[PDB]
């Protein structure tokens, strides 16, 4: 018979992948007695980062187990990459691969390990939005990294890949979108927003389906991890450990944007954002309380 075109949505028909082994499942699976919030947040679909304590010399293999396993689940797994040179400008989040060279190789071992199976990656949180703590040449580099990864990630066609594009208060939509096409937006599905941060879904609609519209039609995703209360008080550190945030939309396809491929759950609640002035765990550190306030904070 005949063949049709094709039509969609590659974040649609499947559930996303629940890690069975984060820090919020051991979390719940050691709780005495049980606690309804860590049960909540562990059950839930997240994303699983990867940086520089995953070596080119073995992540390939740490990517395909993840893959493989979500595949077995029936799933979709949400892959964080989170490794770009100079990461964080050497604040909290501070890590990163040394040289550029060793980036390009972590690259190319996270595409042998994805192979052609599905995989949903988030191309390096703030790496775009920050750039400007860079030099112009180091700047040029990590733009040039980053269309690295989404020139050779894509070589998965079942990779959906999303560059991370900050949020609706870090750069313009015009200045975002600027670096999106130089990074060639066009070659991946799209771009992320809100990693890690607090802005409501209404607010990063509005930016995304501006981004959308000056980056021809691309699709984005939203981090709805902390996102249920809005954004603590404008100030200095006020994405580092707020108070009183909540845990937002859980992950979905059914959103309200019309180039918004999905809410996901980017960071995973109950890390910590950093020491933040105050002598908290470092960044990534999982927090059971942190978890637990979000899911108190969104009345559960």
């Amino acid at each position: 018979g005949h063949i049709e075109g094709r039509h969609a949505n590659p974040l649609a028909g499947k559930p996303f992948y629940v890690d069975p082994a984060s820090a919020a499942m051991v979390a719940a699976r050691n709780a005495n007695p049980p606690n309804a919030e860590l049960t909540s947040v562990a059950n839930t679909p997240q994303s699983y980062w990867l940086d520089q304590a995953f070596p080119p010399a073995t992540v390939g293999g740490t990517v395909a187990r993840y893959t493989g396993a979500a595949q077995a689940a029936g799933a979709m797994p949400v892959l964080t990459l989170y490794g770009i040179p100079h990461r964080d400008c050497g604040s909290y989040a501070s890590g990163g691969f040394a040289t550029g060279t060793d980036y390009r190789g972590w690259i190319d071992a996270v595409a042998s390990g994805l192979g052609s199976s599905p995989a949903t990656i988030i191309v390096e949180p703030d790496a775009l939005a920050m750039a400007d703590c860079l030099s112009p040449d180091q700047r040029q580099e990590r733009f040039d990294l980053v269309r690295y990864a989404v020139d050779t990630l894509t070589r998965d066609p079942a990779a959906a890949v999303y560059v991370d594009a900050g949020h609706s208060r870090w750069l313009s939509a015009e200045a975002m979108a600027a670096r999106l096409n130089d990074v060639g937006v066009g070659r991946a599905r799209g771009f992320s927003l809100n990693v890690s941060n607090f802005y409501t879904t209404d607010e990063e609609i509005g930016y995304g389906e501006a981004i959308s519209g000056l980056t021809n039609g691309s699709h984005y995703v939203i981090d709805t991890s902390r996102n249920g209360a809005g954004p603590a008080p404008d100030a200095p550190l006020n994405w580092c450990n707020p108070s009183g945030r909540a845990l937002g939309a859980p992950p979905t396809t059914a959103t309200a944007g019309a180039h918004a491929d999905a809410y996901l759950w980017i960071k995973r609640p109950g890390e910590s954002d950093g020491t933040c002035g105050r002598g908290e765990p470092q960044a990534g550190r999982f927090v059971s309380q942190y978890a637990i306030d979000l899911a108190h904070n969104a009345g559960q």
